[PDB]
DNA sequence: GCGATGCGGAAGAGAGTCCCCCACCCCCTTTTATAGCCCCCCTTC
């Protein structure tokens, strides 16, 4: 095909193993910002991984905004020495990528009306709701919004090669709707 | 003094022609790409 997805996102949560106290958190971490009648957990931001953690009282924490798996682990560890570095017994257990966001230009227009008829399995169009083709691909568990100017975005994946995989799979389908 | 009762008359049926408590699930929130749609404020004259 000759086009790769680019990774946009990805949600990574790792268990710290130490219950922690949200409120002291937030009045003493850099960035972090805790608001229980919003939301129940504490928001943290750091710039140079570009990436944003939301931290539990359980001692687990989400790490999101992550461009690559490295960059995830590594946002996500840095959060955790913010967090041991408060004096919590903070570590690094059982990190995990939970979903892999990409995108990508197929460099032509997709005739959606078209694609929807012959996967209406898997398609899901419906414009008043939203403007791009959901398609749900079965063998890798990935969703794709497919949009007539061509960009497809795909998400859920746990790995890279299922955002790799899945694009390979739905690029000779869009190439026979092409508008 | 101290009770006790049958019959006529009236009545009446009966037939014919709400508020609370206890599971279970969804949304609150964050990140990102995509794009049409639409609110809101701004600006124009």
């Amino acid at each position: 095909s000759g086009i790769v997805p680019q990774l946009q996102n990805i949600v990574s949560t790792v268990n710290l193993g130490c219950k922690l106290d949200l409120k002291t958190i937030a009045l003493r971490a850099r960035n972090a910002e805790y608001n229980p009648k919003r939301f129940a957990a504490v928001i943290m931001r750091i710039r140079e991984p570009r990436t944003t953690a939301l931290i539990f009282s359980s001692g687990k924490m989400v790490c999101t905004g992550a461009k690559s798996e490295e960059q995830s682990r590594l946002a996500a560890r840095k959060y955790a020495r913010v967090v041991q570095k408060l004096g919590f017994p903070a570590k690094f257990l059982d990190f995990k990528i939970q979903n892999m966001v990409g995108s990508c230009d197929v460099k032509f227009p997709i005739r959606l009306e078209g694609l929807v008829l012959t996967h209406q399995q898997f398609s899901s169009y419906e414009p008043e709701l939203f403007p791009g083709l959901i398609y749900r691909m079965i063998k890798p568990r990935i969703v794709l919004l497919i949009f007539v100017s061509g960009k497809v975005v795909l998400t859920g994946a746990k790995v890279r090669a299922e955002i790799y995989e899945a694009f390979e799979n739905i690029y000779p389908i869009l190439k026979g709707f092409r508008k």
